[PDB]
């Protein structure tokens, strides 16, 4: 909508405050016009219809429990367009500063969040498997993720392409909230997942078979279930980038740890400029090496690190 740029403040999914960019025209809209060409945020009201209404506030005070889910979306978007902009130089996930939007309420007691071709959409939860989704800072940037992978590589979402488009999000999802600094962790949706249950959540980068996932190739998923396994065999890709950015022995080969930010421009490179459609995870792990020889050497550590993780993970 055409305005003028507002700042709100309000309380997300975990009771935070938090200042959000708003847009003023008879009401206040989460409309933040300091991010591309805009952030974005829809009440889709308890149903499947998308986008829903662009968010319409009285009051520029986001304080209600109906408010908390929209709050966090529209934020979080913000974290994750300025981390790809300011650590990447990429703009918005099409990297000409796309409009992101997003909808949060989506249908009713929905334990999931997506990206659907064109937007993020995020449910409430059933309020035991989780709380609304758009509270995890992991999440939203795992979904926006798509977008820049969809745009990008384009990774098939199924098989091992589809692992692999998937373990990029975990991967970006995490360096995301590393970004934002607020208990960071290699844990996948802890903030969000069964609020009754502490210390857990819905996947492990650093041991992902905690939750049954494989971390190497002689364990990965062959069957027909989840497009053939996309959110499953995506643990032996999330090992190997954790093993990478952090180190550590993994069924006895060690891997000399580079740190995040190498982990970050080594993927990011490879998501961009080496990885397709239908690239497999022997084929990532080519693009990986390629991507840290362009930025580090062929000689340097970062290669060697990047062989050893995918060593560890038994993927050739
Ligand atoms: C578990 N979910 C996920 O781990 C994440 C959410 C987590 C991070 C809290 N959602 P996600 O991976 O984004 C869902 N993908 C999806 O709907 O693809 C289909 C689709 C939809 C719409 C269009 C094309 C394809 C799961 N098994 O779905
Ligand atoms: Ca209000
Ligand atoms: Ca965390
Ligand atoms: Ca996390
Ligand atoms: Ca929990
Ligand atoms: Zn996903």
């Amino acid at each position: 909508i055409t305005g003028t740029s507002t700042v709100g403040v309000g309380r997300g999914v975990l009771g935070d405050q938090k200042n959000i960019n708003t847009t003023y025209s008879t009401y206040y809209y989460l409309q933040d016009n300091t991010r591309g060409n805009g952030i974005f945020t829809y009440d889709a009201k308890y149903r499947t219809t998308l986008p829903g209404s662009l968010w319409a506030d009285a009051d520029n005070q986001f304080f209600a429990s109906y408010d908390a889910p929209a709050v966090d979306a529209h934020y979080y978007a913000g974290v994750t367009y300025d981390y790809y902009k300011n650590v990447h130089n990429r703009l918005s996930y099409d990297g000409n500063n796309a409009a992101i939007r997003s909808s949060v309420h989506y249908s009713q007691g929905y334990n999931n969040a997506f990206w659907n071709g064109s937007q993020m959409v995020y449910g409430d939860g059933d309020g035991q498997t989780f709380i609304p989704l758009s509270g995890g800072i992991d999440v939203v940037a795992h979904e926006l993720t798509h977008a820049v992978t969809d745009y990008t590589a384009g990774l098939i979402y199924q098989n091992e392409s589809g692992a692999i488009n998937e373990a990029i999000s975990d991967i970006f999802g995490t360096l995301v909230e590393f970004y934002a600094n607020k208990n960071p962790d290699w844990e996948i949706g802890e903030d969000v997942y069964t609020p009754g249950i502490s210390g857990d959540s819905l996947r492990s980068m650093s041991d992902p078979a905690k939750y049954g996932d494989p971390d190497h190739y002689s364990k990965r998923y062959t069957g027909t279930q989840d497009n053939g396994g996309v959110h499953i065999n995506s643990g032996i890709i999330n090992k190997a980038a954790y093993l990478i950015s952090q180190g550590g022995t993994h069924y006895g080969v060690s891997v000399v740890g580079i740190g995040r930010d190498k982990l970050g421009k080594i993927f990011y490179r490879a998501l961009t400029q080496y990885l397709t459609p239908t690239s497999n995870f022997s084929q990532l792990r080519a693009a990986a090496v390629q991507s840290a020889t362009d930025l580090y050497g062929s000689t340097s550590q970062e290669v060697a690190s990047v062989k050893q993780a995918f060593d560890a993970v038994g993927v050739k």
